[PDB]
């Protein structure tokens, strides 16, 4: 229901996914990609979901930018349907 | 300090900076372009603000996906340093 993002923490991409994986209890073969990320917002993940991204700015530029995709997915996932709330804190 | 803008009723473009006007309480001249809109941000407006922008799907797709530019400058106004926190319900 609840996630939190520090990009305190997220030093890398793959930093990301290990938590989004535990935050979002996703299953134990989340390959850590996008696509896997999408098909887990559209099947596994039970809504609604509040997601909160604390300091966005570091988890964004420690990443070469690579924090921006994953968040569009999440952005896009609304768009589609699923219910999520996004604070970027 | 806290603003709201429901994509329900931004039908237009100008909806957007009608109600950004009021919501931010810009100032009487406010010219609505993401120019006086920044600038707005870079020294008009009181800090912390929490920006609350419900249904962004509407609000984005009713009007020419011209809400996305605005909202970048707010996530580039926090970026630059204002104490911004922005929820996309």
């Amino acid at each position: 229901k609840k996630a939190v993002i520090n990009g305190e923490q997220i030093r890398s991409i793959s930093d990301l996914h290990q938590t989004l994986k535990k935050e979002l209890a996703l299953p134990e073969y989340y390959g850590e990609n996008l696509d896997a990320l999408w098909d887990c917002l559209t099947g596994w993940v039970e809504y609604p979901l509040v997601l909160e991204w604390r300091q966005f700015e570091q988890s964004k530029q420690l990443t070469e930018n690579g924090a921006e995709s994953v968040l569009q997915v999440f952005r896009e996932a609304k768009a589609e349907g699923a219910d999520i709330t996004i604070i970027l804190s």
